[PDB]
């Protein structure tokens, strides 16, 4: 039992192989196409790719700071969650953002509602939700504790690719949305991220900053610079907006098509295994799993030790891996452990990370993967009796 | 062209070799191409990274990190007018003031007498670019800080394989960048590389780069010093604020073939440039660039002599329906980029006087790795 496996074929491969014979492998052809299909894919105008889903975080952010009528500025205040990974919250610190941080919700693993509701504000200029592990927040309810200021709403969307609500492409709801192609994830393209966004002004700022804040990558009118000047001698070398190189390279665009193509079964066969999965561990003696929203990708499946179940934590993670089973913190366990990185945030929690805390010390996690796992399931099911 | 092509069979077979290894991720290629690349400049240590711009990018963020942290927004950071966008950004991006100094008309390089004067008490740091392949003076710029508190930065992206007094140019600096990218010295797609002599700044870039987790970090290390045994815990500890900013191991591997290459280029780069030098000695109005050190001839400038009566603009045409692709000298005069210095905080000591020149009647045309005598010549005639 892994908490991964490979989900390319010789597609991949030669998909590959045609961005050899090509010779050309700075971000192009492939890209753009991949972007498109992206797009399409999940229900949005636009779509950008970027290096990894951690430099598309990146974007996100610092975006919103170059829009004509700046929608972030430093000392805004943006609510984010106590668990995700790491590159959710650096942005924010780098961007000089003040972070309130609020617990999750134990059952679903996703940032708690009542807490939530509570700790928007006035000064509450975005939410930064996470959908955690292929499971999707309750949008129609953030939506109400909006309802319907100017607060904007992103979705760091990189565990969660596929996921659903309300029929509804998970990543689309934000005002923009991340996903990340790393390895580990639901498709791989060695190393990649994605930007998604309808809106036409956020679409072009990206473009500008993903590639060093130059112009050659916008189009002749634009949302930016207005009219892009024909002398090529000076239009191509008229930096704009300080950027990045995040580009992504031609080879992930290549195989991101593909990946885009066996997406749907990958998402079928990880909700079967679901299913079983919770079939299997549904009435746990000392193990609750998490509970679902819209419809999950299933990224992986979380266990949390029962309150008062007198089972230790580092006594079933011996078993797994003594059994062949490889296991992990859930993402990262409780965010606000990390005193270290945190001393150089403008941070706070509101009321308490108590779940958090808990998922801390009484969580761990077994990964999903898209090819059959009844028979590992079952041997999950006795390894933990 | 302008940008050629750096490969021959042994690049391709190299990415085989990771798609059969089937590992795609940083690992073991990225390793061994950095120890290489170390060796090779004779550095302590390197570090490999996305692209030469998250090069610089973590450059200046280290500095923000060490225990006795040597940058703090708002301090002083030297530049010259003319460099790479991505060379500022960080800048920016850091919340440093940034003073720019005029380049000299010869070198290219930042001016020296104007640096002689810039250079102040609140000067905190100062970065050099090492132009189209063409050292820095170093002596007379550490002769200028003396003895004083004051860091020495090295963009070496269009100058990998040059040389001054013998030493590499990347390694004068506390840290230095190179570039890999398509057009430049050697070429891994993407990819830059970050080269130092100190430890705890090493170990800050290997933590910054991944991030800012713990796991490319030795047992004893600078930025935590000991790490435990209890993977469960210690491998999802974040200690920085760093990125994600992961060279792939493909581009590792494709290094690895490019450094036992680059020798020759180079040679092959200094002899273009030498029949360069003897076919333009003379000429009567235009101006090329004055070597310092062993230029690695990243390109060829020409800058339009005062009085000549020569306008930029028909240069440029005369080259194009000659075929000769033809550019900007770098990005010309940076401050020209009105709209983005919007978001600095910056000064310009005195005067980019020449900058400004450089900007209008100045061009560039570049140099390969393979010989390039017959293009020389039709070169002189077109620019006769
Ligand atoms: O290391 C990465 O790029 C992805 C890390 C990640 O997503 C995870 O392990 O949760
Ligand atoms: O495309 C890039 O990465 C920038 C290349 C560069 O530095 C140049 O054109 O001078």
């Amino acid at each position: 039992y892994p908490l991964a496996s490979s989900t390319w074929d010789d597609l991949e491969y030669k998909a590959i192989q045609s961005v050899l014979d090509s010779k050309m492998f700075t971000m192009g052809e492939y890209v753009k196409q991949y972007e498109t299909q992206f797009a399409k894919t999940f229900g949005s105008k636009y779509a950008v790719m970027v290096s990894s889903g951690s430099t598309a975080n990146l974007l996100m952010i610092a975006a919103l700071f170059f829009t004509k009528k700046p929608r972030l500025k430093k000392g805004d205040e943006i609510i984010v969650p106590a668990v995700s990974w790491s590159t959710t919250y650096y942005p924010l610190q780098q961007y000089g953002l003040r972070v309130k941080f609020v617990d999750i919700d134990i059952n679903t693993l996703n940032i708690d509602i009542e807490s939530l509701k509570e700790a928007v504000t006035d000064s509450t200029k975005a939410i930064l939700t996470v959908n955690l592990l292929g499971n999707p927040n309750n949008f129609d309810e953030i939506n109400k504790i909006i309802g319907g200021r100017d607060i904007i709403l992103l979705e760091d969307n990189c565990e969660s690719m596929g996921a659903t609500f309300n029929n509804k492409c998970a990543g689309t709801f934000g005002l923009m949305g991340t996903f990340s192609s790393f390895y580990n994830k639901h498709i791989a393209t060695m190393e990649g991220g994605c930007i998604v966004t309808d809106d036409e002004e956020i679409y072009h700022i990206l473009l500008c900053i993903r590639a060093h804040g130059w112009t050659r990558n916008l189009p002749k009118k634009n949302k930016v610079t207005g009219v892009k000047s024909d002398d090529q001698f000076e239009e191509s070398f008229k930096f704009v907006l300080p950027g990045y190189n995040v580009r992504p390279l031609e080879m992930s665009g290549a195989i991101g098509i593909e990946q885009l193509k066996k997406l749907p079964r990958f998402i079928s066969v990880r909700r079967k295994n679901a299913e079983y999965f919770l079939d299997k561990f549904k009435d746990h003696p000392y193990l609750d799993v998490q509970q679902e929203t819209g419809e999950s990708s299933w990224f992986g499946f979380s266990f949390i030790i029962k309150k008062d179940s007198g089972v230790i934590r580092k006594q079933l993670v011996e078993n797994l891996n003594s059994a062949g089973i490889e296991c992990r913190p859930i993402v990262t366990g409780n965010f606000l452990k990390n005193t270290d990185v945190l001393k150089y945030f403008d941070y706070t929690v509101h009321n308490n990370v108590d779940n958090a805390e808990y998922l801390d010390k009484n969580g761990l996690f077994v990964g999903n993967h898209q090819i059959e796992l009844f028979d590992e399931i079952d041997y999950l099911r006795e390894v933990l009796k």
